[PDB]
């Protein structure tokens, strides 16, 4: 670089974009917002005489139905037409087979990282550790790095021959084989990782926060993350703002001299960080979080970006084209799947065991539980579509588990079962059977076998009660949680299609749970 001269560079990074290239039902976010915004700051930073480097955290994919049903491919082009410049692979690029995951790479024009996946066999990296960018006369890194929780939450698929080594350990390698052959001017890591407060990622693989104290200080201008979902906007140190407030002040997380930032998810925000480079010193002079069309109980918190017509243009066939899919037959069924409030508020019924059947199938666990109040509706015998699917499971919840101990089970199920009929709370159960007396369950069984305290249990539901929905006990502030980020209607359908013809006989609940 040229000594004494100051560099001007404005990163932009979002993730966990999970399929929403669309706006939503309110207008907010969608691609063609953000082409709109990050044009104009690459107008504004071009005439400032900067330059823009646009990150993702990954996790393109999975969310939305128009985009998982066409493998986002709607979403890599319109990432192509905002421009991205590289993203960090995040777990849920493995939903799908790897042959899809190489098509996306296909679509991409921007490389998809990730230094700490390997190729089991060959100890070989399965994709790039890192990607370099001119800008100015300036060479920047951004590596790439993906959780190691990648290929061991709930229920593992399409890892064959391939591993996910720790992170923070293949950072310090990196950054090494980077100094000793590149020397980049600036390194910058994007991430998959997760933020947790303080490094307190409990259950979860360690995150960024507990690898930026690993790395040399400073060694990273900033870690770009993704994975937990959250705006990194500080409270306090070591304290993220609880309930964020789009439209105001953000200040990112430092740790041991790198910055850690991450924007949420859904292309909710687009983070802008401004840099000032002058002879080695990386120095972060602005950080904020631009929300892109975020409204308030439907009024906008910051100036209403319009679409860009070229990306709509683009994603308008896509958005069709998956709508119209929903009305396609994903399968069939034998009898009615009763999902009626009158029955689903008062017992078990066929409909509950199948929603509880694919999300034990979803996440390995070994029981389930849901509130009759979250089943909206019933299935006909016949066939059955994406459409029908999402009448019964409208609310959008995500599809959680945790793994506790017999005791918490017994503790729990105890809890649950006081939920009375005639009410939303009502549980609906999937491998439990007991007789409810005075408030205690005799017999308690999971699956055919009495609980054992000294046994771990793996439980499905939904975020809604996992984080106390209804007056369920909290299991999303206790160790062994985790959001898998897969939405109800989505594990339903795939489910009742990879299962079809359906024999409903198969879910017909013969009085395992009873109160008396
Ligand atoms: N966003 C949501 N996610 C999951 N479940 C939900 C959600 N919103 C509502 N429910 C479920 O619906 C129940 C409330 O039902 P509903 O909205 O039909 O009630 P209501 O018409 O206000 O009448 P009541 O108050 O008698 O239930 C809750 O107890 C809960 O089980
Ligand atoms: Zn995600
Ligand atoms: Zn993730």
């Amino acid at each position: 670089y040229e000594q004494d001269k100051t560099y001007k560079i404005t990163v932009l990074h979002t993730n966990d974009h999970h399929g929403h290239f669309w706006r939503n039902e309110y207008g907010e976010y969608g691609l063609a917002a953000q082409k709109t915004l990050v044009d104009g700051i690459r107008k504004e930073v071009a005439a400032e005489g900067g330059s823009v480097l646009l990150l993702s955290g990954g996790d393109i994919n999975t969310g939305v139905p128009e985009s998982d049903l066409q493998d986002a491919e709607p979403d890599f082009r319109g990432m192509n037409l905002v421009g991205y410049d590289a993203m960090a692979i995040g777990n849920h690029e493995f939903d799908n087979p790897l042959t899809v995951l190489r098509q996306q790479e296909k679509w991409a024009k921007f490389p998809l990282l990730s230094a700490n996946i390997y190729q089991k066999s060959t100890g070989e990296r399965l994709f790039k550790p890192w990607a370099l960018f001119k800008r100015q006369d300036l060479k920047i890194a951004v590596i790439g790095l993906t959780t190691d929780d990648t290929a061991k939450i709930g229920n593992p698929e399409y890892f064959t021959d391939i591993e996910f080594r720790k992170p923070a350990d293949e950072a310090k390698l990196v950054i090494q084989e980077l100094q000793q052959t590149e020397k980049p001017d600036i390194i910058i890591a994007a991430t998959h990782m997760g933020h947790y407060d303080n490094g307190e990622h409990g259950s979860n693989a360690p995150g960024d926060v507990e690898m930026a104290r690993a790395l040399p200080a400073g060694s990273l201008a900033m870690i770009v993350g993704g994975h937990s979902q959250d705006p990194v906007c500080m409270a306090a140190e070591n304290k993220k703002q609880v309930d964020y407030v789009p439209g105001t002040p953000c200040k990112p997380d430092q740790q041991n001299g790198i910055w850690i930032v991450q924007a949420h998810e859904w292309g909710k925000y687009v983070g802008r960080a401004d840099f000032e480079f002058r002879n080695g010193e990386m120095k972060m002079v602005n950080y904020q979080l631009i929300p892109v069309n975020l409204k308030k109980k439907r009024v906008l918190y910051t100036p209403e970006i319009a679409e860009n017509q070229q990306m709509i243009s683009l994603l308008s066939p896509f958005q069709n084209k998956g709508k119209a899919q929903l009305e396609v037959k994903i399968g069939e069924t034998n009898g009615r799947l009763e999902g009626d409030r009158d029955k689903v508020r008062f017992v078990q019924t066929n409909m509950g065991r199948l929603i509880l059947a694919a999300q034990m199938d979803r996440t390995g666990a070994d029981f389930a539980v849901m509130s009759g109040g979250g089943i909206r509706d019933s299935i006909e015998a016949g066939d059955i579509s994406y459409k029908n699917v999402l009448k019964v499971q409208p609310f959008g919840n995500v599809v959680v588990y945790a793994d506790m101990t017999g005791k918490e089970v017994i503790d729990y199920l105890t809890a649950v079962a006081q939920m009375k009929p005639d009410s939303g709370a009502y549980p609906q159960f999937a491998n439990v059977s007991f007789v409810a007396k005075d408030g205690k369950l005799n017999d308690l069984k999971i699956k055919g076998e009495p609980v054992d305290p000294a046994k771990t249990y793996r439980m499905a539901t939904l975020n809604f009660n996992a984080t106390g929905g209804d007056g369920y006990p909290r299991l999303d502030n206790k160790p062994g949680y985790v959001n898998t980020g897969f939405i109800d209607a989505e594990v339903l359908k795939a489910y009742i299609q990879k299962s079809s013809p359906l024999d409903v006989s198969v879910y017909e609940p013969k009085g395992e749970v009873s109160w008396q």
